[PDB]
């Protein structure tokens, strides 16, 4: 079965350098066969609000997706609304109106480097994602936290709660931005296999 993939990117300013995120997107995407009858990719960026960078059916080829992924700019933000960004991907990104197809497996990839301001909604948002059979891969970047000498225990536990089970398979603990690209092959093959 094919796959509708929606990448949800935290765009907060603490994430640096943005080139690491786009390099991560490029590497993950270039090894996919994007098409209306193949894999479809949609990308959403969130900070304090949410923005659909491009819908699931916006681009019909891998080359096109790559071009669009490289153009994504960091929108910034002072408070991380992960619940909002995730719920929106479920509510809007994954809709026929934006390209989502029938009889296709839905996959969400969440990338963030901080604890969410609306973490009180995560329980509900996630459960709704589960009821809709959306497989979730969450990635926590401990870069800004470590550099700020902040405790990452709760943060890791929170992003982990977003991941689908097993968990050790859907959750990725990334030490820093430059290390993002090192999970591409594993994540890549897991999204599919
Ligand atoms: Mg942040």
């Amino acid at each position: 079965t094919q796959l509708d993939i929606v990448i949800v990117l935290d765009g907060s300013n603490s994430i640096y350098p943005w080139d690491s995120v786009t390099a991560f997107l490029n590497d993950l995407l270039k090894r996919m066969d994007i098409g209306p009858k193949q894999t479809q990719v949609g990308i959403v960026q969130y900070g304090e609000n949410v923005t659909h960078e491009f819908n699931l059916n916006k681009y019909s080829s891998t080359e096109e997706v790559l071009v669009a992924a490289k153009k994504i700019v960091q929108r910034g933000g002072a408070q991380t609304m992960t619940a909002l960004g995730t719920d929106t991907a479920r509510k809007e990104a994954f809709t026929e109106a934006r390209g989502a197809r029938r009889g296709v497996k839905k996959v969400m990839v969440i990338v963030t480097d901080g604890e969410s301001h609306d973490n009180h909604r995560l329980k509900k948002v996630i459960q709704d994602c589960e009821d809709e059979n959306i497989q979730r891969f969450s990635i926590a970047i401990l870069g800004s936290y470590n550099r700020g000498n902040l405790s990452t225990e709760k943060f890791v536990e929170e992003i982990k709660s977003i991941a689908s089970e097993p968990t050790e398979k859907h959750f990725f603990n990334v030490s820093d931005e430059l290390a993002l690209v090192t999970i591409v092959k594993t994540l890549g093959e897991r999204i599919f296999a």
